[PDB]
Order: structure tokens, then C-alpha cells, then sequence
């Protein structure tokens, strides 16, 4: 089964990325509103790129039922970021960190490409983790920083009823995906890259702090 | 109810803060009224932050019966100041120390977020001490180093008539005061970074 595989050959990448000191410090309440704003701000770019490739990869009719355009983040995030920011300033004052660069151009590649297997690698990096850990992050949110619950609409996901079925069915259409062997390791390989650009971005992040 | 849980939840950071060695030997006797001044500049500093963001939270309308503005330091202690300094010089002398430039930050911060929760924390931490151990701190400043109770004006607060009563429905004030349970659990957290924020002004004041 690809789900368990895929579980298994990212553990390490992901567990560099979910520890970073940022992201570490952040869900401490060591940093402050400002740091979660910066960093769904540097999220909004990367959304935006990720959904122009899942937009072509669905398109082309490549694992249709597991892009489910319920899941696209960037508008919900652009209208937080509107209330966290308290005016649309944020969308000409910001740019994407080196990482997030780096980040944009791999998916901008695999939209260009349309590259399903990688396309899916990206999906359940972003998605699956946003579905896992998003009630977690959120609480930590309004715990430690007083965020706005409205402004954390990028952690709840309007149209799904629940979330642990969704989790479930999500990763049987992944066992379900019909794909070669090469298809399959190209996949593999790419969901610990897209782990590792995380990282990179969560690093970015956190410099001079 | 909440005062209770507020109290338990902040009781290391609260024993930590009062218990510094600034104000300890600030209170027993062993300073002066030269560093009783330079708590006082320092508080200025952080009063001024607090009722800014005291100001926009009540305006917002939250914990409006809370954040009663008979409270307000920054203009009384800016008199004491003008007493103990003997001029107005030391507005343009004063300068944050590092802890208060966190304080005051974190303070900011609360008041650009509108963070009504976070604020009545901040707002217990400060009024509550100074309605309770501020007034032995005025007692002792006075026995211990002569200072005049005409540069004690932030210990003394008008239109407050009897400590006890107003600091019992204080604390029913905060029994009643409806919030979610994140609200309640940032309450909480901020309450214990005010008292752990005021001991780090302390340290910077005993260098």
C-alpha cells in the first residue's frame, strides 16, 4: 500500500521539517502573532503555486477524486491574511523567502510538466498534513498568540464533515492510485523533497529571531 | 472559578518575580530612593504601553466593567517622577531598559492584536500587585528612606475608597467574565509571562 510506504519513506525528512526550531518555537508561545502572520503569508505563495499544479494534474485526469477542489487553501488563506494583516497591504509588500523560491519553482516545474506521481507527493505533503495537524496548530494559535479564530479559516475545512473519514478515504485513494513502479519512486523521492523545502521554508523563517 | 485557577496557574512565576533580589532589598531596607526612581522610569515606560492597550481592548468592549479607567498610572506616576527627579528632565533622559523593551513590546503587541483576554492578564498582574503589594512598597519607601508620600501618588488611587471591597469584586468580575476555552487557556499564559516580564525588569534594574 502506497499510503503506509509513503508514511514510511518520508519519516525522516518529516520529522526534520515538523521540528524545526521556527515551528518548535512557535507552537511553544515563544514567538508572536507577527511570526504566524509571516509564515501564512509565505504559505499563501507556495498554496498558490501548489493549486496551479494540482488545478493542471486534475485537469489532465490524473487522480481526479483525490484533488478534491474542497481542499484549496489559497483563497481562505488570502482572506486570514486580510484580517491578520487589517488591510490587503500584505499582498504588494510580500515576496517569497530563498526556500520558498525554491519551493515554487519545483511546482511551477510540475505544472509545466504535468507531473501526477509528483503532483501527489506535493498533495499529500501539504494537504494531508493541513487535515492531520490543523486543529492542533490552530488551538496553539489562539492559545499562545490570541489569533482571531476567523482568521484561522486556512485550518478548517468547510466542506467536509469529518475529518477522521476524510484522513481515512484520502489515504485509500492513495493505495488505489494506478501507478508503474517508476511512477511510484518518482512519488516517493518527491514527497521527501517537498518535506525538505518545508523545512527550508520553516528555516527562513526563523533567521535572526 | 477563574481568579482561583489564576492564582494556582501563576504562583511559581509570581513567587519568582516578587521574590528578586531588586525588590527585595528595595523593600527591606537596603537601596534608596535613587533606585526606587529607577523602578518608577521604568515603570512609566511599561503604565504608558499597558493603558494603550487597556485603552483600545475597553473601547473594542471587552472586560469593560474590568478595565476601569480610575486605574490609569502613567499621569500619576509621571508627577512622582517630576517630584523625584525635581524637573521634568527625565523624559528625555529615560530609556527602556531590555526587559522593558520586551515588556513593552509584548504589550504592543496585545494592544495592534486588540487581545482582550491577554490584556486582562496583563491588567491583573500590574493593578492587583498595586492594590495589594504596592502599598506596603509605598509604606516602606516612606519609613525606610524618607521618601515624601507626595512622590507615592501611583501607590494611592482616587475614587477607590476601600482596597478590599474593590479587589473582591475584582475577582468576581473575572469569575464572570465569559470567554472560550482558548481564550481562557491564553488568559492563563499571558498571566504567568506578565509576572516572569516584571521579574526580568527587576534583574535589569539590579545591574
Amino acid at each position: 500500500g502506497l499510503a503506509v510506504e509513503l508514511k514510511q519513506s518520508t519519516a525522516q525528512a518529516h520529522e526534520k521539517a515538523e521540528h524545526s526550531t521556527f515551528m518548535s518555537d512557535l507552537l511553544k508561545g515563544r514567538l508572536g502573532v507577527a511570526e504566524f502572520t509571516r509564515l501564512q503569508e509565505q504559505a499563501w505563495l507556495f498554496y498558490t503555486a501548489l493549486e496551479q499544479a494540482v488545478d493542471a494534474v486534475r485537469a489532465s485526469g490524473f487522480a481526479e477524486s483525490l484533488l478534491d477542489p474542497a481542499l484549496n487553501r489559497a483563497e481562505v488563506l488570502a482572506r486570514d491574511l486580510d484580517k491578520l494583516n487589517g488591510s490587503s497591504e500584505w499582498r504588494s509588500r510580500i515576496t517569497a523567502s530563498p526556500a520558498v523560491i525554491d519551493y515554487v519553482n519545483r511546482l511551477e516545474e510540475i505544472r509545466d510538466n504535468v507531473d501526477g506521481p509528483a503532483l501527489v507527493a506535493h498533495h499529500y505533503v501539504r494537504y494531508l498534513g493541513d487535515l492531520s495537524g490543523g486543529q492542533v496548530i490552530a488551538r496553539m494559535m489562539q492559545r499562545h498568540y490570541g489569533v482571531d479564530p476567523e482568521a484561522l479559516g486556512f485550518y478548517h475545512f468547510e466542506g467536509i464533515a469529518k475529518l477522521k473519514v476524510y484522513k481515512d478515504e484520502y489515504r485509500e485513494k492513495l493505495n488505489n492510485l494506478e501507478l508503474s513502479d517508476e511512477q511510484r519512486e518518482h512519488l516517493l523521492k518527491e514527497a521527501t523533497d517537498a518535506f525538505v523545502f518545508n523545512h527550508q521554508v520553516f528555516a527562513d523563517l526563523g533567521k535572526g529571531l
